[PDB]
């Protein structure tokens, strides 16, 4: 089968763990070590093709080497977290330098969708992803909205590549 090599970068608190367990684990975990990095591996079948996702949850050696061997990113921030969406166009630069390239598989993700509090609308978030030229995918780790969406067109975008 084929493996996906996928990284969740973004700042502290935005929900990387949490979006990570989710998929994985059909749960929604309210309190994980924000210090926790480590690697997840799941066996799905996505368009027909049964696929390996090897994805690191970043919080090191395994960060370069994932950093440097990942073949996408997805760059979450939280809608209801202002410097964490603004906090992206660093992420971004890390990915391009460590890439030597701006045309590297990407999603931008905007998690916690289920909360009444937004700070950052939608057609911010659709602007800069834009400007990037890649997808922007609303998810809640919560609930689940999104979070397959965002893992497998992040797998659809490394198959352009
Ligand atoms: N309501 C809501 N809370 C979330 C969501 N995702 C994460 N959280 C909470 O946000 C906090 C940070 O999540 P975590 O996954 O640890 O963030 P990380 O530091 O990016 O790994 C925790 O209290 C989570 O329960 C979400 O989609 N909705
Ligand atoms: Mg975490």
């Amino acid at each position: 089968m084929t493996e996906y090599k996928l990284v969740v970068v973004g700042a502290g608190g935005v929900g990387k763990s949490a979006l990570t367990i989710q998929l994985i684990q059909n749960h929604f975990v309210d309190e994980y070590d924000p210090t926790i990095e480590d690697s997840y591996r799941k066996q799905v079948v996505i368009d027909g093709e049964t696929c390996l996702l090897d994805i690191l949850d970043t919080a090191s050696a395994m960060r370069d080497q994932y950093m440097r061997t990942g073949e996408g990113f997805l760059c979450v921030f939280a809608i209801n977290n202002t410097k964490s969406f603004e906090d992206i166009h660093q992420y971004r630069e890390q990915i391009k330098r460590v890439k030597d390239s701006d045309d590297v598989p990407m999603v931008l993700v905007g998690n916690k969708c289920d909360l009444a509090a937004r700070t950052v609308e939608s057609r911010q978030a659709q602007d800069l992803a834009r400007s990037y030229g890649i997808p922007y995918i609303e998810t809640s780790a919560k609930t689940r909205q999104g979070v397959e969406d965002a893992f497998y067109t992040l797998v659809r975008e490394i198959r352009q590549h």
